[PDB]
């Protein structure tokens, strides 16, 4: 009873020159959902979430750049590749305020995107999400090992780039439920050609863990910082072990966080979405329906 089907019809819009593929459902009547994805997945990753809300609230989900069904331009993917990207896909589609749904990479570009831009941002839904890693010890051996290999430019690229692994490996290793074989399918499209892997590569060696890469940790302070002291409505969704938030680090910031309402998933590891679309949709809706955007 977890779908597998993309729901959706195609939209495309160009962006800084280049195409990005996007979701857009719902009704044009209010405060849109800006759905954001990460690594290594796309806008399929809220294909179960998604139907909840868009009854109610205007839906979209874009694919970020070199990712899903986007184009691939000739960039290095670094974090601040995806930044300009995604600031350039708000505008194309002449959004004003925004509700944030965001996850892993997603994470840092709405938490960047709300702190350059607060009185645009009329809630926040957030998930696994990216915050300052100061210590390796902080992650069990395997995970550690293997992101501390990914953070190699040999060893790492073979992993990532040639042997496809955070696809093959580290995608279904972040789902405590079996992915399938069509889903895993689904999420192979955009990378059954090495060379268009890269940016697989380039968020890991992103992430902020043990100090590096700096400016990455001071962003990721910067936008916690501003989250902390921020009256925005919040709704945070955890699991059990969790990979990124563990059950100990949600249960601190549902009380060290201003206006946010925490809730529990069940098992889950990276992608909760792909343990328990229903209840997360569920969530956001019921959420949302408590916001003082147009409908309340
Ligand atoms: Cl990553």
């Amino acid at each position: 009873e977890i779908g597998t089907g993309f729901p959706f019809d195609p939209h495309y819009v160009e962006v800084l020159g280049e195409r990005m593929h996007y979701v857009d459902v719902g009704p044009r009547d209010g405060t849109p959902v800006l759905f954001l994805h990460g690594n290594p997945t796309s806008s399929y990753v809220w294909r179960n979430i998604i139907p909840h809300v868009a009854p109610t609230h205007r839906c979209i989900a874009p694919d970020l750049i070199g990712m899903g069904k986007s184009d691939k331009p000739d960039l290095g993917y670094f974090f601040d590749d995806h930044v300009r990207f995604m600031d350039a896909f708000i505008e194309a589609l002449g959004l004003e305020e925004v509700v944030l749904v965001i996850h892993d990479w997603g994470s840092a570009l709405g938490f960047h995107w709300a702190k350059r831009n607060p009185e645009r941002v009329k809630g926040i839904a957030f998930m696994e999400f990216i915050c300052p890693i100061p210590t390796w010890d902080e992650w069990p051996m395997h995970a550690r090992e293997t992101f501390q290999a990914f953070r190699t430019t040999d060893v790492g690229r073979k992993l990532i780039i040639d042997q496809n692994v955070f696809i093959e490996g580290t995608l279904p290793y972040g789902v405590v439920r079996p992915l399938t074989e069509v889903e895993m399918d689904h999420y192979r499209e955009p990378f059954l050609n090495p060379v268009d892997r890269e940016p697989l590569w380039r968020f890991p060696n992103e992430l902020p863990i043990a100090g590096e890469p700096a400016n990455i940790v001071a962003l990721v302070e910067e936008y916690m910082d501003w989250l902390h002291q921020s009256p925005v409505p919040k709704l945070l969704f955890w699991g059990t072990p969790g990979a990124l938030i563990p059950p100990a680090e949600a249960a601190r910031l549902a009380k060290s966080l201003p206006n946010c309402k925490a809730v529990d998933i069940g098992p889950g590891l990276n992608l909760l979405q792909e343990d328990n679309p229903d209840l997360i949709g569920s969530e956001i809706a019921r959420w949302l329906s408590t916001l003082e955007i147009s409908g309340h």
